[PDB]
């Protein structure tokens, strides 16, 4: 089954607009992005930006990882994402979660030259 580089796509781009729409964004993207399935995933990012601008933060700043692992990669230009994080509410599996708009430089760990991980926002 799946691609590395194919989960960071389902996972993590949303290129089909700018900006979180509303506050049940997170709700919706989080159950047709397939991150609820066995479990509600506690975190996770949306990034608004084009593909091809998220595969070429693999050759912009090389970073640490949170682990301390070497071959993550941080945006030169800040990237309109939205955070999703778990409510208090939130039981699997009716998971619910609060969105936050964000304008971040954004931290991910590339494989073959693609994104794989997606670690931190700055």
């Amino acid at each position: 089954k799946e691609t590395a580089a194919a989960k960071f796509e389902r996972q993590h781009m949303d290129s089909s607009t700018s900006a979180a729409s509303s506050s049940n964004y997170c709700n919706q993207m989080m159950k047709s992005r397939n991150l609820t399935k066995d479990r509600c995933k506690p975190v996770n990012t949306f990034v608004h930006e084009s593909l091809a601008d998220v595969q070429a933060v693999c050759s912009q700043k090389n970073v640490a990882c949170k682990n301390g692992q070497t071959n993550c990669y941080q945006s030169y230009s800040t990237m309109s994402i939205t955070d999703c994080r778990e409510t208090g509410s939130s039981k699997y599996p009716n998971c619910a979660y609060k969105t936050t708009q964000a304008n971040k430089h954004i931290i991910v760990a590339c494989e073959n030259q693609a994104p794989v991980h997606f670690d931190a926002s700055v």
